[PDB]
């Protein structure tokens, strides 16, 4: 899935993950750590959506 910052249009790609900040490729918005915010503007998971 791809999951959208509604603050700053970060996609955040499951297949993608996010490396550089501790997220294996194939790790599910769901599996992110509570404390995961978007990497470009520091938005809390609350603020992503479900594209
Ligand atoms: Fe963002």
């Amino acid at each position: 899935a791809k999951w959208v910052c509604k603050i700053c249009g970060y996609i955040y790609d499951e297949d993608a993950g996010d490396p550089d900040n501790g997220i294996s490729p194939g790790t599910k918005f769901e599996e992110l750590p509570d404390d995961w915010v978007c990497p470009i503007c520091g938005a809390p998971k609350s603020e992503f959506e479900k594209l």
